[PDB]
């Protein structure tokens, strides 16, 4: 029997999902196992557990962001500058490695999408506009970001068979933490401005690799080991539910004590 | 006979105010009628309907802003430059014509205040810091303003016996709208910088008079006439509740269709 | 006798015109009086005093710009939108009020014309391409204008019997000056884009009326009174030669001290 | 015994320096040897050979540009962002490796200085304003730069005892040349905007190291070998005089023949 909508709603509630929460999801469709109706039902079941008074958010980003063009031969870079489409929030596809579920939520009715191409988040529910509003282009995991707002409203992160190393929220802890040295990246990206394509430079902390000798999986496992979060099964998947505020506080302290 | 806290909470909920909303208030104490406990109870009842996870904001401005000193004679202007106090967000009083309720909210526990003196907004609640953060000095009703943020987070405007012409949000619609004519003003203002008084010049669109042949009352009356918002009584006052995003969109289209490209 | 080429050259040199200068001209043919060979000889004599290493520029604009159509009834506005020709820099005639000399210079061999229709400038000589390049559509008397470049390369303005109120350079001073009140206008204009007519909206400061209680005649006469420029006769005309940088600096200070 | 103004003027003229030319100088004071009156007289003799109808330019840059702060510990970077002064063109000192002569010219009467901090050029003479005008912040050795204008007005470059590897003009050839790959740098810099310090990001091609397996010394030596320029002694210094237009054309073809795609 493929997992049903009802069995998923009930499992989310059993794990601790409650009406009105703001929740960021990381998931693996394959870890959940076959669902009756496909991955839509994972999203709908989670939405139903949250009710319309709650909010569901995922990290979408942009699968085709051409942030790498300075490494290309100059003549090819020039073609990119002429021919590559800009980030259009209506069409820019989600990063495939963020789960097909992120692309499914990005194209969900009543979705809101944040404006930072590389860090773009999508949300559905009562606080979806709030979470995705005024997402600054520079330092997209920092103070002017959906992650800051998720912490401020005491939201949650649900890991649904997704590896612990993929928690995007810990990039916000990296932004906050006073560390010996953090790597800054400056990269090009085409956006829409007054309906026309414009290439801009985006400045951010590196989010492709850690700033020092740590991993997100290590921080998350240490968090679990000292009693943080709840754990349970949802479909076939091992699931973890974390409070965003407590996990961010823990991770900032973890980073500053080891690398400050 | 005076309106009670409970009856005000019920009236706000009947109008459509819900837990967690971000709400900007324009109000007349006299229009509401006598409240048991005074105007504090209007603010508290509204906060209670919003809950601490909602947010209540008002336009405070600065009652004593000396933005007029350029039209004084040189000798008097010199006295102002020397003697007028700077905008101190801890003490600068709210504009009296913004209702005593704005000054009451400005002095409420856990209030946050935006840094633009002339355009200063005050808020209490979960998004109060968010709404009031990084309020740019120039174009204070524009893209870096609490009004832009109220629109972005899909907040609301509540008119509680206040004239429709007083909706500050429509200055943000003026900022957004592409119009054949705009008046740009530069005016002086004393502020605090590194703990010291410094006189600066602020640039903004004129918000004292319209940029063309319209009024805010007209726009708002037209919005209501085509079904915008909800209406209901709160105390003795006729109240209107508007979605900030829908009203701004309507007002921008209204201005652009009449004066636009 | 009509004035000769040789006597005009001598008069220009006596006034202070030197080889290699970049010069913007405002002129009245009638004030100069009849010239042997007509107004062509005024331009050629000036070009000869400047030599090919100098540059001569004038304000052309567009005599037929339909910037007034938004105020017409819909039915007439519609006809303008469909039937009025776009700004074609090869054919768009200079504003007649700018002197026939501006249209004569616009049609001179080796002329360069700037792309802003309402603010269009025409130039012949060594820096003609430099002065007329990349003239932005918005704020056409501003930072991206031939007037800004004339100031930046320390060019000159020659008034050849033209009223001081007609100095276009003082609109650049208005743009630069920090003033208590500015009128900003948006108006329609047909242009060519990829060889097709397209209607665009242009944003600019109002240049039809001052922004406050002043006139250009007032500013320039004050400049002359404090020793600015040199004066002399050219033909029958009273002529004034101003340094573009010094006049702009003076006018900005004049505006800011009174309205800033 | 020390070299005199008159002998320096003649030595410059012997190379081909003429009245009215626009000339960019690279120099070593030590290579020239002691001059009667010091390095001022080198500049004045060159100016006198060029006459007031000519123009003299040097690369000043900014000795204290804090373009390296991202490599510092975060806490030290934070101090720089707060405390390091911005580029003020009235005071920012010339890079010392560009010769004390560049700082001497930067402080010369009637000097003009271009606005790009890292690439800042200083010039005195008839076309000094033109050469230094509207120097773009990004790609400061490219199309909107003093080097582009020096090429356009058919100016010259004089190497006065300076190593051929230090010719700034060849960074403009690097900018122009269609090469297989050029390294792009983006770096921070504090500037003045409306009288206040602002930190901005500057984008440019790398000018600290070549983009491929070449050196400027090698290009210039090849230019000389095929008959380009003139050479002679000025004081104790070996001098080279290059036409900017011909050298830029030669260098672009040189780079594209060897490293193009
Ligand atoms: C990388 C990772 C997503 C891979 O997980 P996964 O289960 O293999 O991949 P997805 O969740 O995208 O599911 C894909 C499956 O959905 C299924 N599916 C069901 N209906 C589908 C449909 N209409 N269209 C496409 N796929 C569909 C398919 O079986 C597909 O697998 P297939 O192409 O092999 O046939 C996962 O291990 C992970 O890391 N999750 C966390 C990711 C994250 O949040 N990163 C944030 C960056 S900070
Ligand atoms: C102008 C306007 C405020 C007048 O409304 P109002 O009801 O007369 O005035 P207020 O709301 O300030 O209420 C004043 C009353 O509060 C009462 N009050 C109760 N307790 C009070 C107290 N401790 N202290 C002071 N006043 C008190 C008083 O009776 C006072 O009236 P009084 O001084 O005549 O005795 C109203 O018509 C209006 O325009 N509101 C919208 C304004 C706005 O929001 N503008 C935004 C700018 S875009
Ligand atoms: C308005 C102003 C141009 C009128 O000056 P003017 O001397 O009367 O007019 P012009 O310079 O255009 O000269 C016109 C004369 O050129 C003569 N002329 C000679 N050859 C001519 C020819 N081939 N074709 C046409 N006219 C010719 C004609 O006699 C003509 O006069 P007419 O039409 O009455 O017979 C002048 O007073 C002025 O203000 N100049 C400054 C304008 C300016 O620079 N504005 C900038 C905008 S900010
Ligand atoms: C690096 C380089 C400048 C060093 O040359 P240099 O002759 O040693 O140095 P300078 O030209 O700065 O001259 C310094 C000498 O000027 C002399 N001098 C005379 N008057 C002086 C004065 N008032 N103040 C300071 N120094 C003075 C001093 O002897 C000083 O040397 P010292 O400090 O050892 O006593 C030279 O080899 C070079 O590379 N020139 C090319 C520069 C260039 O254009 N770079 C741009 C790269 S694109
Ligand atoms: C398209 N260009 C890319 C650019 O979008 C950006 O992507 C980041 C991505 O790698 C991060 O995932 C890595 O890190 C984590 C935790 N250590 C585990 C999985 C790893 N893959 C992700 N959490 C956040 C993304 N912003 O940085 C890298 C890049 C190559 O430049
Ligand atoms: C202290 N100096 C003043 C300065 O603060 C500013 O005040 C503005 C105020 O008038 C506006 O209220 C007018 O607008 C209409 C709506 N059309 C409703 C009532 C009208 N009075 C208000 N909505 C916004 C304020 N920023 O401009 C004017 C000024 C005199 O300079
Ligand atoms: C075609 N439509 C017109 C549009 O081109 C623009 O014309 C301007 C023109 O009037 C200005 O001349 C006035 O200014 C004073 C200087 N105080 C001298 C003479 C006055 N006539 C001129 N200097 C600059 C022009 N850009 O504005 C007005 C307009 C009607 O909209
Ligand atoms: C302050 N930071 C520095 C920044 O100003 C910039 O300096 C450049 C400078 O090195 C170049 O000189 C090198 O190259 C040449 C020919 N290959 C020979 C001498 C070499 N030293 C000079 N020609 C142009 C300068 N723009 O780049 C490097 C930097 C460290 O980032």
């Amino acid at each position: 029997i493929p997992h049903t909508h009802a069995h998923l709603v009930d499992a989310f509630q059993a794990l601790g999902i409650r009406a009105g929460q703001a929740l960021m999801l990381h998931a693996s469709v394959k870890a959940v196992g076959a669902v009756m109706g496909g991955p839509n039902v994972i999203l709908q079941a989670l939405m139903d557990a949250l009710t319309p008074d709650g909010t569901l958010m995922m990290y979408a980003g942009w699968q085709d962001i051409p942030d790498f063009i300075d490494s290309l031969p100059d003549a090819l870079k020039a073609v990119y500058l002429e021919q590559h489409p800009p980030f259009d929030p209506a069409t820019a596809r989600a990063v495939r490695e963020n789960s097909v579920l992120a692309e499914f939520l990005r194209t969900w009715p009543c979705v809101h999408r944040s404006a930072n191409p590389e860090a773009s988040m999508v949300a559905v529910g009562r606080q979806a506009a709030l979470l995705t509003a005024n997402h600054a282009l520079d330092y997209g995991y920092g103070v002017e970001s959906p992650l800051a707002k998720l912490v401020a409203i005491e939201g949650y992160v649900l890991m649904l068979g997704a590896p612990l190393d993929t928690i995007t929220l810990l990039h916000h802890a990296e932004y906050l933490a006073k560390m010996r040295h953090k790597n800054v990246v400056r990269y090009p990206c085409p956006i829409l401005r007054d309906g026309r394509k414009v290439w801009v430079t985006v400045e951010d902390y590196d989010t492709g690799d850690p700033h020092d000798d740590y991993s997100f999986e290590q921080i998350a496992r240490d968090y679990v080991a000292q009693g943080g979060g709840t754990r349970g099964k949802v479909g076939d998947a091992d699931a973890y539910l974390f409070a965003a505020q407590d996990l961010t506080r823990f991770a900032v302290q973890w980073l500053e004590s080891r690398f400050g």
